[PDB]
């Protein structure tokens, strides 16, 4: 008891991640659970890391500026200044962090004090709730729910109850966390939903935290819209991005938070006495990535532009083979995850020997063991009392080699064909 | 007022690093301030990061294991198992972190709760105090004090009051943090000194956090001795290392904590909801760097063995010109920093145009701007009540090319002028 966790980690769980990493190592299924590319990222980013390691400058591999590598943050402000259509100060309005993860951490620790209520949308990215709780905050959850059922559906169909949302704000609301494009639904919030959240933030003096890591992977004909761009919102928005999702190099763990300096000062105090600085040769390589892209921004071969169409064909392909097998897929407006409703297969599969509390866990582990195809359970992304809303579903990642996609389609075809 | 620093970050100011790194960026001095080499680190490690970037393995640049890169944790287990003369589980008893900075953070946040007292030896590495306060703990300081006044002196002369150490230990004491080799002094703790701490931790059931980043930098004839290897000490010690210091790649920001699984589980939990995981290619490169050195642990060519000999000459050179000039240098037993009392020279400097409240701050600023040589003020390593003890000193880094140690002697020699 003496050396037990401090109180502020009451509800403290292992991530669903570990146990599925262990299951995939044991049975070696066709793995649709990892939210990263089967195959290699754009070379030029990669080449830049090799160049920074090989650099003739002795300081390329020594400590860099704590709030962001200079060359890094100059490029960030260039890219974002054009997209948010104001000039972002690279030195005071941009903070570089150990992924979008540590950006989320600096923000939540910097702006959530004991008892502040933070509004979270379900299904949530996994870190959201434990970070709120560790900061002494109180989570307030509200789920996105399909406004239809059967085949045949879009991530725009998953919506909040507007009245519910409204009643969740009061003079105790410190913060709201919105994630768009949404993990794992793929829902890209349209102007009116953003407008809804914006109008509630202004009323209630709430800080909006905008997790825009999949900013660049919105599918035609949908469009990504930043909430820090809406009226009066700049002053009350921290927007978060990630190099790992921007350049498909998730093992690089560099991200950023941008916003007014008044909001960012809070992150800085947390950051300097948490990690202090980030890796120089990686930030250097990302700065050269951004510089390569900044030269050809309007151009189709810009990775920010190209990546949508690269994914879309796999998006469409997966939605097809999952519908073929008897699921109803939610077609994502953006990103690379797909949520599919498998419940009409529940009479065709034997979950008897599966011991998890939740049926999506049973189903997704049975599928690994029985036919060698791994997905992830969406109920791991809900607050205990709402877990029932994710049990009919499964999460698959389609950022995969065309041949591995085709193998998943026939593992499923041949499972159905007999049964 | 809504968006003020939360209570636990109340009275938070920018660190000396955010301030002096920005100072160094401004006036372009000879930088003997923050610790890093101004010349290349081992070529085998730099080559290993280039290879990891260029790897045909498409997992090389994607997420790795959250508690540490499998290949890395194994190498760290192989080495420290030899060094602690026991079998360290790479899986449960090692955590890779973002520098020793996060290893200290995940330790403090994982083991300090509201009202828990922590013993911090002055002058302390400046992160320790604000981290205990962010975790809700009460720091209790004790100064090390030189026992002779000429000269020149050794860092072994800087000693603790044994009665006044004992006094600090009570039922509320959760944690004591020792740093050996010591920053800023270079003090390596002998067996009596570590036994003195060890016995008191065993008597009051306290947790010893051993920050040993400079473990490979002990000069002859002194020796690095690990506190966890003392009797009954393993079950109550977390030992921290850093690849920035082991390999002289400070811009890599990779460190570790090893200790019993019971005490490490707390850390894993903090790491998990902070950054989640660390850079894959960097950890891969550090793993190969250990695999190289493991093959030759007793070779003069081994960097763990070569680096002392390399720094000792630089340390003797620096101690020589600092003394020569009028300063009273403390000659360090390990590491690459040197404290010198510069107060014999306050008639020979003009601090009247510096804004800082502490004299060593004014001193080190004036030197940077006026003569082009940067050091670091030691009062930044003292608790407020005892900052008067660091005012007369200056900390330099002798981890440089001879030509820049000469450039620095030449700056002091001419600045010594005739007045
Ligand atoms: C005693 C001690 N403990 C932990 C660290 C941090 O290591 P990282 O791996 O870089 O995070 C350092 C790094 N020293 C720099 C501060 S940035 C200096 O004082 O010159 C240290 O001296």
């Amino acid at each position: 008891n003496k050396f037990d966790l401090p109180k502020r980690y009451q509800g403290s769980t292992k991530s669903v991640w570990v146990e599925y990493i262990q299951l995939a190592a044991q049975y070696k299924p066709l793995n649709l659970g990892q939210g990263f590319p089967d195959y290699h990222a754009p070379k030029y980013a990669l080449n830049a890391l090799a160049a920074a390691a090989n650099s003739p400058d002795p300081l390329a591999n020594q400590y860099t500026r704590g709030f962001g590598h200079p060359r890094l943050v100059q490029a960030l402000s260039k890219l974002y200044s054009q997209l948010v259509d104001r000039t972002i100060n690279p030195m005071t309005e941009v903070l570089v962090t150990v992924g979008a993860y540590e950006a989320l951490y600096a923000t939540i620790q910097g702006h959530v004090d004991e008892g502040d209520e933070v509004i979270i949308i379900e299904p949530f990215f996994d870190c959201y709730e434990p970070m709120v709780k560790a900061a002494g905050g109180i989570p307030r959850f509200i789920p996105l729910k399909p406004n239809k059922t059967g085949g045949t559906i879009s991530s725009a169909d998953w919506v909040l109850d507007n009245n519910e949302l409204e009643a969740l704000f009061n003079e105790k609301t410190k913060m709201i966390i919105i994630n768009t494009p949404h993990n794992p639904l793929g829902k890209v919030m349209d102007r009116a939903e953003l407008e809804v959240v914006a109008n509630l933030c202004k009323k209630w003096n709430v800080l909006c935290v905008s997790d825009e890591v999949y900013e660049h992977m919105v599918f035609e004909p949908f469009e990504h819209i930043r909430i820090c761009t809406l009226p009066g919102m700049w002053e009350r928005t921290i927007t978060i991005g990630s190099a790992g999702k921007t350049f498909s190099l998730t093992g690089w763990k560099i991200g950023w938070a941008y916003g007014p300096e008044a909001l960012l000062k809070n992150l800085q105090m947390v950051h300097q006495n948490c990690v202090y600085t980030c890796a120089t040769p990686i930030q250097e390589a990302i700065a050269v990535g951004f510089e390569t892209e900044l030269k050809r921004l309007k151009s189709p071969e810009c990775y920010f532009n190209s990546i949508s169409g690269e994914l879309m064909a796999k998006r469409d392909y997966m939605a097809s083979f999952l519908a073929e097998v008897g699921m109803n897929p939610t077609v994502p407006q953006g990103g690379y995850f797909m949520v599919a409703d498998w419940s009409s297969l529940d009479s065709k599969v034997d979950l008897t020997q599966e011991t998890d509390a939740r049926k999506d866990y049973r189903f997704t582990k049975w599928m690994t063991k029985s036919v060698g195809l791994q997905g992830i359970p969406p109920s791991a992304f809900y607050s205990e009392p709402n877990k029932h809303l994710g049990e009919d579903f499964v999460r698959y990642c389609f950022f995969k080699k065309d041949e591995n996609l085709q193998k998943a389609a026939e593992i499923l075809r041949k499972w159905k064909g007999s049964s």
